[PDB]
């Protein structure tokens, strides 16, 4: 157990920021976490509570992963109750929330964001931020299950990073089964569906969705149809329509992220290599692209 730890007396909450079932978050003030910063910005997770057992394996996993597009995790407070765990703040909150308030059906301020609908050239620094988080966990053999733009957080300078939380306003994201176990079903891939398996090969499928989530503005996937209905045409081969806001070029990414075959499906290394090169493509190259 490697795991860092902070005294509580470091800790000092100002407001709650999100909500869930096995936490609640908190904006806090923290002492000493960082060094010449003498005091920062957190987001603390206070643990609902035997699962302390399963808060210490998850906090091993959390120190496990730390990388520039992986959100930040610095360590549990275990003195007292309740058990917590402290995070990064991210100052533009969860990336779906993000998108559509970035978006054509916003209705209005310009620190890090220009006036109106994010740019292509925003939209896929988004996108390739994302894709290399992909490849640190793909890399580490590390498989997410529940990669979607609500599970990613926006900090300043548009700074996109990965999480995994519970959401919650996000509940229809979700088809529940066992009066209890929660499916992203729009997210997933047939073979996850279908035969209940999980890969490095399904998160890529589940990136593909992400790449639309971001081009059409954070809007849910499969929208026009019920749970049920968007089963069906996931196991049935149906692909998701090109986001009017989608150049060819990205939609060839997208199609490449969904084909049925597993091992048919590019790496995430390619695919955040071709989305590199768009990010860091010139205004000429990019308004070609834009018709
Ligand atoms: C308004 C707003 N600003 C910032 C947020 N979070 C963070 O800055 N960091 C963080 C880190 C780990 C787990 C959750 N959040 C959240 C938010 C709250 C609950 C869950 C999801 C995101 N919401």
């Amino acid at each position: 157990a490697c795991v860092h730890h902070i005294k509580r007396r470091d800790i000092v909450l100002k407001w709650e920021l999100g909500e869930g079932a096995f936490g609640k978050v908190f904006l806090a003030e923290c002492h000493n976490l960082l060094p010449e910063q003498d005091k920062m910005l957190v987001a603390v997770k206070a643990l609902k509570e035997s699962a302390r057992q399963d808060f210490q394996r998850e906090a091993e996993l959390l120190t496990m992963l730390q990388h520039q597009h992986i959100v930040r995790f610095f360590g549990v407070c275990t003195e007292g109750r309740p058990l917590l765990m402290v995070f990064e703040y991210m100052r533009h909150g969860d990336l779906n929330r993000f998108l559509r308030s970035h978006g054509p059906d916003a209705k209005l301020g310009g620190e890090d964001v220009a006036p109106g609908p994010l740019g292509l050239g925003q939209l896929l620094a988004v996108a390739s931020q994302v894709a290399a988080g992909m490849v640190y966990l793909a890399g580490l053999h590390f498989v997410h299950r529940d990669l979607a733009t609500r599970n990613c957080l926006v900090g300043q300078g548009l700074v996109v990073k990965i999480g995994d939380f519970g959401r919650d306003i996000y509940s229809t994201d979700y088809y529940r089964v066992g009066g209890r176990t929660m499916l992203p079903i729009r997210w997933m891939p047939p073979e996850s569906i279908l035969y209940r398996k999980f890969t490095t090969e399904s998160d890529v499928w589940s990136f593909g969705v992400v790449l639309w989530e971001i081009f059409t503005y954070g809007k849910q996937p499969w929208y026009q149809l019920s749970n049920t209905e968007a089963i069906d045409c996931i196991t049935q081969g149906r692909e998701l329509e090109r986001p009017r806001a989608c150049p060819p070029e990205v939609y060839a990414i997208m199609r490449g992220c969904w084909q049925r075959e597993p091992q048919q499906r590019h790496s995430i290394k390619d695919v955040h290599a071709r989305l590199q090169a768009l990010a860091q493509a010139p205004p000429v190259y990019l308004d070609v692209l834009g018709h």
